[PDB]
Order: C-alpha cells, then sequence, then structure tokens
C-alpha cells in the first residue's frame, strides 16, 4: 500500500534538490536519500573511504564500492519501509536512485570502461539477481521518475555544489551516464533480468531550466502521474 | 525441524571424506558440501573456478571478492539443501562442510590478519555478513559443530595425497595460522563473535590424525551420541 517511486538521474541532475522540495508538500510523502550522496556511523565511514578510493582507482575498488553501494541502499529503503509514513490514507516514499540504476546504469558503464573484467560483473550480477529475487514484491517499483537533463547542465551543477573531490568529474563520464540513463529511461530500449519493469510507468521531466522557485508544473506532473497509479 | 551440524577443520584434514561417509549411513542424513571444494558448466563454477584463480595468483587484491562470493555461494546452498530435501526423514539430520562463521573467523579474519584485505574491505565484509546471514540466513543457525583436528603436517601430505596442483604450492606456514585459529574458536573458546547464540552451541571435537577411511567407527560413535543430546 506504500506506493514505491524512483527518481533517477545524472549525477547533479537536481535529485535531492526535487525530493526535498517534494518531502515538504505532503505530510504523506517521505524519501529515500541515496547513500552514496550521504558518503559524498561505520556505514557512513566505510562508505567515505570507499569513495575516495573509488575515484582515486575505479578499476581496483569498483566490485567493492557497487556491492556496498546497492548493500546500503538496500537497507535504507527497508528501513523506511518499516520506519516512515505508518497511517498514511495515501502513501508515497520517493527513492533517490534503485537499485536497477545501481546495476543497468552505474555498474554496467563500469565493466564498460573495463573498470570490472567479466567475473567482477558476473559475480556482482549473481549477487544483485539472487538477492532481488528474495524479497517478493517488497522493493518493486510502482513507478519511476526520469529527471532529463544535458550533460553540461549537470557539469555546471558540479562546480555549483561544490564539493571539491568531484571538481574534477568530466564531461565525457557525465556524457557517458547519460546515454545509458536515456537508452534505459527514454527510448526504453534496455531490458533488464527483472519482470514487472516492462510494465511499469516513467515520468520524464526536463530540470535544465532552474526550478527552485519554478516547481509547480513539475509537481503538477508528479501528483498527476501518481493518479493513475 | 532438521538438524544442523557444521563440519569444521583445516585444509585437507579430512571433512569431504567423513562428510562422504557419514551421509551413506543414513536416510535422515545429508550434507551441503562447501562451493570452495567444488570450485576446485554452472556460471557460479565459472566464476567460482575464476575467481579462485585470481586469488592464489593476487590474495591482496582478490580476498573480498573471494571471500564475498564464497559466503554468498554457502549460505546459497546451504538454503537450497534445507528447503529442499529431508522432508520425508524422521531423524533429519544435515551436516554443512564447513559454515558462514568459518568464512568470516577463520578466513576473512586470516586474510585481514594477513593483510590480504585492508580496514575498509574487512569493515565492508563484516557488515555485509552481519547483514547477509540476518535477511537470508537465519535457519541457518547451527544445533552442533564437529571440529576434526589434524596438525599442519597432516594436511600437507593430504594436500599433495589429494594433489590439486594449485595447492601443492600452500605453505605449512598458511596451515600453521588457519590451524591456530580455529583452537581458540573451538576449543578455548577464546573467541568474540557477533553472533552471541555462537558462543553457546554445542561442539564436539575428533582426533583425526590417521587415515580414518577404512576405520571410521569410532568416530561415527563419537558423533551418534552428540546427536542425541541435541
Ligand atoms: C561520486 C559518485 C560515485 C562515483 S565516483 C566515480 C568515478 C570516480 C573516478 C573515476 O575515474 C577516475 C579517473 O578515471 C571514475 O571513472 C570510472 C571509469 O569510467 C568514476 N563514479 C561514480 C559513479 S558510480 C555510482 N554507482 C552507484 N551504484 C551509485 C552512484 N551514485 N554512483
Ligand atoms: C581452498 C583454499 C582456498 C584458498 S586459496 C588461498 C591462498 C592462496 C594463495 C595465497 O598466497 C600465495 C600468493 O601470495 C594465499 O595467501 C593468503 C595471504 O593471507 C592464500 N587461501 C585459501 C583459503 S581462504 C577460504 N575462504 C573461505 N571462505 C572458504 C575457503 N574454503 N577458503
Ligand atoms: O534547479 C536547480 C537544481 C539544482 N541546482 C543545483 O545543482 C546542484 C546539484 O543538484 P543536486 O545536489 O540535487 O544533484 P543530484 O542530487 O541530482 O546529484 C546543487 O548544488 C543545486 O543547488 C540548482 O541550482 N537549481
Ligand atoms: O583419513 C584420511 C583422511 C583424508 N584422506 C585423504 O586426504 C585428502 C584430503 O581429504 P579431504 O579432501 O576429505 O579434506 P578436506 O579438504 O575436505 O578437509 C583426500 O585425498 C583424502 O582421500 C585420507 O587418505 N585419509
Amino acid at each position: 500500500r506504500i506506493k514505491k517511486i524512483s527518481i533517477e538521474g545524472n549525477i547533479a541532475a537536481g535529485k535531492s534538490t526535487f525530493v526535498n522540495i517534494l518531502k515538504q508538500l505532503s505530510e504523506d510523502w517521505e524519501v529515500v536519500p541515496e547513500p552514496v550522496a550521504r558518503w559524498s556511523t561505520m556505514e557512513q565511514k566505510n562508505g567515505g573511504n570507499v569513495l575516495q578510493m573509488m575515484y582515486e582507482k575505479p578499476e581496483r575498488w569498483s566490485f567493492t564500492f557497487q556491492t556496498y553501494a546497492c548493500l546500503s541502499r538496500i537497507r535504507a529503503q527497508l528501513a523506511s519501509l518499516n520506519g516512515k509514513l505508518k497511517d498514511a490514507e495515501k502513501p508515497v516514499l520517493f527513492f533517490e536512485r534503485s537499485v536497477y540504476s545501481d546495476r543497468y546504469i552505474f555498474a554496467s558503464n563500469l565493466y564498460e570502461s573495463e573498470s570490472m573484467n567479466e567475473t567482477e560483473w558476473t559475480i556482482y550480477q549473481d549477487w544483485h539477481d539472487w538477492m532481488n529475487n528474495q524479497f517478493g514484491q517488497s522493493l518493486e517499483l510502482d513507478g519511476i521518475i526520469y529527471l532529463q537533463a544535458t550533460p553540461e547542465t549537470c557539469l555546471h551543477r558540479i562546480y555549483l555544489r561544490g564539493r571539491n573531490e568531484e571538481q574534477g568529474i568530466p564531461l565525457e563520464y557525465l556524457e557517458k551516464l547519460h546515454y545509458k540513463h536515456e537508452s534505459w529511461l527514454l527510448h526504453r530500449t534496455l531490458k533488464t533480468n527483472f519482470d514487472y519493469l516492462q510494465e511499469v510507468p516513467i515520468l520524464t521531466l526536463d530540470v535544465n531550466e532552474d526550478f527552485k522557485d519554478k516547481y509547480e508544473s513539475l509537481v503538477e506532473k508528479v501528483k498527476e502521474f501518481l493518479s493513475t497509479l
């Protein structure tokens, strides 16, 4: 009965801005933020190092990082289903990215750029599949909100944000991520190994224009979209 | 109602052999062979054969990745056995070849203590281990442990006897440290363990220094007296 909605989008496309604006509109709406975003406690401690290790040599840490990101995400998402929104009439939990983006956007891309060998990729996939076929329908998504944007907007938004460890992220990586987003979410040409994702509605929203003070139209779409599910 | 007994000991102490003796002795007794031994067809084998070989070559690079996939395959494979067979047995016993506690408190810990995992790999693995057993590995809880005790010397010979090409390069020095962590876990019961029920589980210790392959009957009697105390 709690609807599960994932917000997807390239680095710095404004997802955390969005979902924070959303948290403020409905007492009936909650947010699960991305743990890597949190890294960017023991987990908080482990995530810091592994994120810094990922930046300084990705071919060494990609497997470790991708398995830890996902597990940290799976336990924050499970926790909020048990923890937040308890007696709500129309419960919606918004996820800052998903187990699917973890694997079919980010981990797939890292494989393609040779930062994980085959053994690494099918170990990761094997692990991601056994486990993501253990929770019946409990994390499965009611729909997806694709925050569509350009890499230069995104590149611009990294400078403005001002995480110094990110101030090296080049355009072309951001450019790689986008095609993968656009390929999966927009032209819808990327079959997963998950059954229901074929019949999973998708709202795309243009976030190239700035929205911290002009979001009503975007939000109107989210409520419009939410009433079809 | 299945009873779950962990068979524990060093590399080439005789676990695989005793486990194949036991299984034939009753229709109520079955075994879950340890993934890592089959890795030395299925995609798990391919990954397994691959990462094990990488681990031989470069353990400082591969131990986390190895440890993670060996534990996962174990939990997986133990589940398949526990929710598969022994529906009909009146006195069902499942003998596991090693445990998730072996994986962690012998092998992972030794890799961490030998600097083949780093503080973050090992802390991430421990966090991963805490959680993976508790989301999925809960009915794998153990009733007993059987330690097959064999000197580091015994194994190297037996390693030579079993004759795998990869194993022959393993040094007495390695058998020594893994030899030393077994004792503290299961004899002294030195080992602090996150799983508090684990400090209370009955252990049985069996010296397996002589060829017991022809002549296993007294070992089998000690197992049998243990199983009815459980
Ligand atoms: C700070 C965001 C986390 C990072 S860091 C990182 C990365 C850092 C340095 C990199 O290169 C070093 C010089 O080539 C890098 O390049 C990978 C080669 O294609 C990726 N990619 C990422 C995106 S991978 C990722 N996986 C997830 N599962 C979630 C998520 N948010 N990000
Ligand atoms: C069948 C043995 C599998 C291997 S291979 C291996 C190993 C091989 C070569 C090694 O070094 C030679 C190159 O420097 C090596 O050194 C480890 C350094 O701490 C370990 N350790 C092991 C034991 S780790 C282990 N973890 C498990 N979880 C299960 C299991 N059966 N074994
Ligand atoms: O309409 C917007 C959306 C985002 N940003 C900025 O873009 C940066 C990245 O946004 P966010 O942290 O939400 O990115 P994401 O969560 O998608 O990585 C932040 O500094 C935002 O303040 C902005 O100035 N106007
Ligand atoms: O009493 C024994 C115990 C073991 N072995 C041999 O020693 C090797 C190692 O035994 P096993 O594979 O059972 O050891 P594990 O690695 O399973 O502990 C094998 O070739 C066995 O046939 C033996 O000849 N007599």
